């Protein structure tokens, strides 16, 4: 919704995660339910931030590739909810908002 939350929620500093466990946050509880996936960008805020530069309301696509890890929950259950990780190296898409990423949109291609 914001820079520091999409900060929060998406950038980290290292592959290395175990999905379960940080997945197990209230930031990622939505409406009640455990998220049904949530990437993890392995690089510096600067990087990620600099996609929306110049740009006031649209989803943008990277001109360059990051480091990627994902968590997706493999079965609906009561909190804390199962999750298997899967890394890549891809363009992201993000909503782009007065300048700043917002929203994380997809991997490779926007929607």
């Amino acid at each position: 919704q914001n820079w520091a939350t999409f900060q929060q929620k998406h950038i980290i500093n290292t592959p290395i995660i175990n999905c379960n466990t940080i997945m197990d946050n209230n930031i990622y509880i939505v409406g009640g339910q455990c998220k049904r996936v949530n990437t993890f960008i392995i690089s510096s805020a600067t990087t990620v931030k600099a996609i929306c530069t110049g740009v006031i309301n649209m989803n943008v696509l990277s001109t360059t590739r990051f480091q990627l890890n994902t968590c997706t929950r493999t079965s609906i259950t009561p909190r804390p909810c199962p999750y298997s990780s899967r890394t890549e190296t891809n363009y992201i898409c993000v909503k782009c908002e007065n300048q700043y990423p917002v929203h994380f949109a997809g991997i490779g291609r926007c929607p």
